[PDB]
């Protein structure tokens, strides 16, 4: 389970946000991209896979994931691509947009607000003052020694 | 050496700029390919990095991009203190795989992958990715 990520997209202000969620921790990575193309999606996946030990990605089976460029990237990086596998995370894509609202007036451009929201989400302590943030949870889950 | 210390440097290849952040204690790298070495691109890079890892201090080359008001605003917001080698290993790996990709940026991220995942030493060794997570997880207690 520690190598599983869920990908999804969010559209805001006529722009596309690609989001990767580490299922076990709730940690997120996101980028604003011009459109959901195979090349953009493949680049995103390649970046993510260089930064964390990514074994498996669950996707929404959008047409960007049927691109041969994305298939090639997943094969090169040793990612098992699992399309149409669903999976509180539902509450979270709604939650990123809420956080983006609380910082939007501090950023000239949307992409900056998106990275501010990612920062807030990842650093936020969950389950009270004795709890842990998504950033803390991911490193504790992944660390092997 | 401390868990929150990164070093940031630029490398120029094929008319483009590669921004490289190294986590000093582990050797782990994050990199992006940018059109030009601008204040806006530098700030965006730093905000992304700080959202992903507990970044306390970044050591830089004190070029013009790092003292931009947008960079200072990003660093103030993210709680990053600015202060004034592995570019060589990265460039080398980029060389070794540049022929497996059309675009330079694809080859750069292939090189970041290879570098971060590569076990140093024999059986018993670690990769830079394993070292950074082990160091940070230990710091959490
Ligand atoms: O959101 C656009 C933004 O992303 C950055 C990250 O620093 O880089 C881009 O990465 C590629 C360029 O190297 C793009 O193809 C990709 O869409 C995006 O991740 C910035 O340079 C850019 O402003
Ligand atoms: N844009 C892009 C990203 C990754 C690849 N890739 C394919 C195999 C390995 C990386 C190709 C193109
Ligand atoms: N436990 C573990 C394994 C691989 C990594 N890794 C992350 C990027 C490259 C390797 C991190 C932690």
């Amino acid at each position: 389970s520690p190598g599983i990520w869920q990908l999804d997209c969010t559209h805001l202000e006529g722009k596309v946000i690609l989001v990767a969620v580490h299922v076990a921790s709730g940690y997120i990575e996101a980028e604003v991209i011009p459109a959901e193309t195979g090349q953009e999606t493949a680049y995103f996946l390649l970046k993510l896979a260089g930064r964390w030990p990514v074994k498996t990605v669950h996707t929404d089976n959008g047409s960007n994931f049927t691109s041969t460029t994305v298939k090639a990237a997943c094969d090169w990086a040793g990612i098992k691509q699992e399309d149409g596998i669903p999976y509180v995370i539902e509450s979270m894509n709604k939650e990123l947009k809420k956080i983006i609202g609380q910082v939007r007036d501090q950023a000239e451009h949307l992409k900056t607000a998106v990275q501010m929201a990612v920062f807030i989400h990842n650093h936020k302590r969950k389950g009270g003052i004795g709890g842990y943030s998504a950033g803390e949870r991911i490193v504790d889950i992944i660390a092997t020694d």
